[PDB]
């Protein structure tokens, strides 16, 4: 049916989108410039009928005839984005330019993958939509976050002005095959550490607690909200708890390399900076998480181990 | 001395900043696409050797040779769209010539990146408060990463940069049909017409003569400091003072009159200039009875030329 474009289609989430969408019939072109991203992540579907890869940086125009455009081209872990501020900066800006440019052109729907950094360190708890956020615009981190904020700006600037049919996604904390290993997050860490023998090291008595979002549900979200009537952001994420003391003990068992698990009892845990209200996303698109902790994590580390 | 390069030098504050640097004895070019600029700003200097107009959009790459930018090329609050791209595209734009020149940037920012602030008053470490998707965020927003750019052309490049966070401003070329208080009471007085004060009058707004910002501008690009400066004036005044004020200078025969179930918006916000004080030694120095003369003159001279 549908004529679909991602960028950033080769990267983590991208990839997950890119499958969900060849599986459902569509015709998928995929935008990447391998930043980031890998071949690899997308490799099955090159030379089936209904896919195309194109090796492009969304700083360039493109002139394509397409439906949908899912917005996903942007360096999304710590470590690469504030290694280069100025790629980061130009790529959220002149490269959602020019994707709503395309999208007013060709009258695709866009969609954006933005992100819960848009709300700063949080001075309300949960962080609904609502919220405008508390964002340094000149720290180490302002080139993403005040990069994704100015990429809703433009968004809804198409939107007022030129009649773009946009979405935004408002992305939290995600997991899962094909992900970043260098966020230094505790899943990641705590993987890495038992796939090689190392003892998971746990902090006090593991007590504070994390809620990350697995990555097919993230995607499950991110169709739902492109295919829904509304304009306005959306969260989309997983608000479950669990302690990190769990976390290290689900990794353990799945990962099955008899590491041990030792505790810091003197040491200590932040608590997470932002968790997200969801239920916008409840109420307007019929979404919740489905996937169990435990089981995206055997999904992740079935991944990884094989890797 | 300095070759300069002043983008949206033909506009309110540009032309003026121009004025300053052209008595100076610099070499002063201006960029300028006139969407809100004129000629007649600067008219004064055409011909000079020292001068050079440039009819330029700064969303289209320039290359110029040139030891200082001072970046001011942007509509001043208040097309939605090219307000984004011209803070966006245009501060990135500049900020490669600086690169490919070795030229220091001044970026001329906005009291908006404060947002609808939670702190009073606002000083520079303040993070702001700002609505990345209200009716004006490509103002606030595209100025906010506009910073942004600098910062990152700064610490990545080795650009020398220098930002000013620049508060309400006024005088002679200043847009006239503001929407501002000022503004208003200036072309009223002028006509006789009464000058209506909502509620009791007693909501203040604090005002800036466009020399003191010039001169805060030029400090600040001189100086060491790459961190932003606020420059405004903290002097608060009601908008009763305003009426009495401008009703007094104009002598015209307009009336005060109050209008006490309208009502004005508070201040939204108030400078913290210490910063620009202790590292500038700048301050404000024009009083506003002067100011507001000075500025009378002005909308006198232009009714009489438009
Ligand atoms: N994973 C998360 O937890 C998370 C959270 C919030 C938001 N997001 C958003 O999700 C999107 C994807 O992140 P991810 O986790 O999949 O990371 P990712 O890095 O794996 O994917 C991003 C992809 O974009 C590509 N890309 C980057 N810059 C580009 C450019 N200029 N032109 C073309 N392609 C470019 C990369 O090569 C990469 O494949 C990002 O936009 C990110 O901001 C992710
Ligand atoms: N006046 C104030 O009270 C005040 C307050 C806050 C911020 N500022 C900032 O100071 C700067 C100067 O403002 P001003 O009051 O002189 O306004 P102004 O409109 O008079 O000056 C802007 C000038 O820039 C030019 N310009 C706009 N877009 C351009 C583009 N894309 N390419 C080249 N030139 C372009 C305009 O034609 C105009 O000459 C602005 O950046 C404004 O945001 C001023």
């Amino acid at each position: 049916r549908k004529r679909i474009l991602i960028t950033g289609g080769a990267g983590f989430v991208g990839s997950h989108l890119t499958d969900k969408l060849m599986m459902d019939g569509h015709e998928v072109t995929v935008v990447d410039n391998f930043f980031t991203g890998r071949k690899r992540n997308v490799e099955h579907w090159i030379g089936h009928e209904n896919f195309e890869l194109i090796n492009h940086d969304v700083v360039e125009p493109l002139y394509i005839e397409v439906d949908q455009i899912y917005h996903l081209a942007s360096p999304a872990s710590p470590p690469n984005y504030m290694y280069n501020p100025i790629k980061t900066l130009k790529t959220n800006t002149i490269g959602t330019l020019n994707m709503l440019g395309l999208a007013k052109r060709v009258g695709a729907r866009l969609l954006l993958a933005s992100t819960s950094e848009v709300y700063g360190d949080p001075e309300v708890h949960p962080q609904s939509e609502d919220y405008w956020g508390h964002v340094n615009p000149i720290g180490p981190r302002a080139c993403y976050d005040e990069g994704k904020r100015v990429a809703e700006t433009m968004c809804y600037a198409y939107m007022k002005q030129e009649g773009v049919e946009v979405r935004v996604a408002r992305i939290f904390n995600t997991f899962g095959p094909r992900m970043h290993m260098n966020d230094g997050r505790v899943v990641s860490n705590f993987i890495l550490q038992a796939l090689q023998g190392e003892p998971l090291t746990v902090y006090g008595s593991g007590s504070q607690t994390r809620a990350f979002q697995y990555v097919s549900d993230l995607v499950n979200g991110l169709v739902a909200l492109m295919n829904s009537n509304v304009s306005s952001p959306v969260n989309l994420g997983n608000p479950e708890e669990h302690t990190i003391l769990e976390f290290a003990q689900l990794i353990k068992n799945l990962v099955g390399s008899g590491s041990e698990i030792q505790f810091l009892s003197e040491a200590q845990d932040d608590p997470q900076k932002r968790k997200p209200d969801i239920k916008k996303a409840k109420l307007m698109l019929g979404w919740e998480p489905v996937v169990p902790l435990e089981e995206g994590l055997n999904k992740a580390i079935h991944y990884f181990r094989k890797e």
